[PDB]
């Protein structure tokens, strides 16, 4: 219900408290949000009478629309070398072990962790948190040092690391986490950990499209009709989403969120 | 010993239709590779199980499984048996019963064997579940050669890790060496490695099909470069979980041990010789 203003400024005020964001992230972020949520508006409202958390409970959006915020941020600060090699490690340490900062001009870190940990449904959703984010971290160093002071790895290494560095197991584990999702007990099904893989690969192949998939397949196999390749793979990648997805039934909102990434494109947000 | 062992997997072999000698040598030939190079590792956990690492019982049921795995390729792909057959010995071998079919009676005597044998019970379920899993896969992957249009790489690397059958040998192991596999694959590394090391496993497999599916898909696609880059590269990946991640004994060894075994020393290089 947050008005999309309101929550860009939210956002860049928590932001402000991070060396290197700028407004763009905050917008990106409500932008990518807002997306998500709205397409699991129904779902959360089903799901609200027992859990207790409301799907328009401001507190909760803004905390998940920081939460992107600070992945935009994270990856253009790998990117673009928004703040020192020192800075980032320390960043990453923080958000990666749910501690403070050690250097500072960073507080925003300490500050969006607290909140999270305290707000969580589940609290086993948070540590997942925790989990994904060093894999973020880690997956958005590689892929930097591939594109240059590299000698580029197989495509097989490229997708596993792309998975990880599109971050969709992120963003799912922060909504199960404020809206009570139980993400940690679906995630014993091993069709459900199947999608995430799916919806991840999906996601980082249509994000190249439009270290990158195809930049790396043309300098490495020069002959070969790269584009044509990604295109097929992407279309295998999403049959085999589709008939996951209908041979299991996962409970609400799991069904539509998973629709909603798959549907999602970096031109909605970025 | 060598010879026993072979004679034992034939004998059992006679039971099944349109088993070869060289699915009872290549299994013998793979399971002894595996079998010796975990020997050290499979000796520490042994007074713990007082499941022994020279037990010939659990050796030439370990054998036979592979012989079956084998067979089943081969049925598959060469079409030895009818596909009546084919699909009431898939049935039978997944719910660990008798072939309905006569000429399989093999299907009944292994099966119970491995539920006579098996250290913790949850592996037999598993491995009918594994054999299921193993018979789609082979379903599938034929099906796929003589159809429309094509798989894409994804798919077929997908259905390939379970065509492989790695999850059924490390299945078997467990079962008769009580390795406790069923508690370890609810580890998120663990199930990482599986799915590579099977990766590794096709891909080996296939560069002696996925070849054949990328030519025939992309024919200015130097494939065969292609291909062996992503071995080097799944290797890779199997080496860097390898050093983040300790697995109870002797799951390390095993793995590393499925992961060098080259099919030059097993399954694709074994036949019977002919004049010509």
């Amino acid at each position: 219900m947050i008005q999309t203003e309101r929550a860009v400024q939210q956002v860049l005020e928590w932001g402000r408290s991070l060396t290197g964001f700028a407004d763009e992230h905050a917008v990106e972020a409500v932008r990518g949000g807002q997306y998500i949520l709205q397409r699991i508006h129904p779902s959360l409202r089903g799901t609200s009478a027992r859990t207790g958390r409301d799907p328009q409970d401001e507190t909760l959006i803004v905390t998940f629309y920081r939460e992107l915020a600070l992945l935009f941020w994270l990856d253009d600060c790998n990117d673009l070398g928004l703040i020192s090699p020192e800075q980032l490690a320390a960043v990453e340490q923080a958000l990666g072990q749910g501690v403070p900062c050690a250097l500072p001009g960073f507080e925003g870190c300490a500050v969006l962790r607290a909140s999270l940990a305290t707000l969580a449904y589940d609290r086993r959703d948070y540590a997942q948190l925790l989990d994904d984010t060093r894999c973020y971290s880690a997956a958005l160093r590689a892929g930097h040092a591939q594109a240059v002071a590299a000698e580029r790895w197989s495509y097989a290494e490229y997708l596993h690391n792309g998975i990880d560095s599109i971050a969709y197991a992120n963003v799912f584990c922060c909504l199960s986490l404020l809206w009570g999702l139980d993400m940690a007990t679906l995630r014993a099904r091993p069709a459900f950990r199947q999608v995430l893989r799916l919806i991840s690969a999906i996601g980082r192949l249509q994000n190249d499209l439009h270290d990158n998939a195809v930049i790396l397949l043309l300098q490495r196999y020069p002959a070969m009709p790269v584009v044509e390749f990604l295109n097929d793979e992407l279309a295998g990648h999403t049959r085999m989403l589709h008939r996951v997805m209908a041979e299991e039934r996962f409970p609400a909102p799991w069904g539509p969120l998973i629709e909603a990434m798959a549907a999602i494109r970096v031109q909605y947000y970025r």
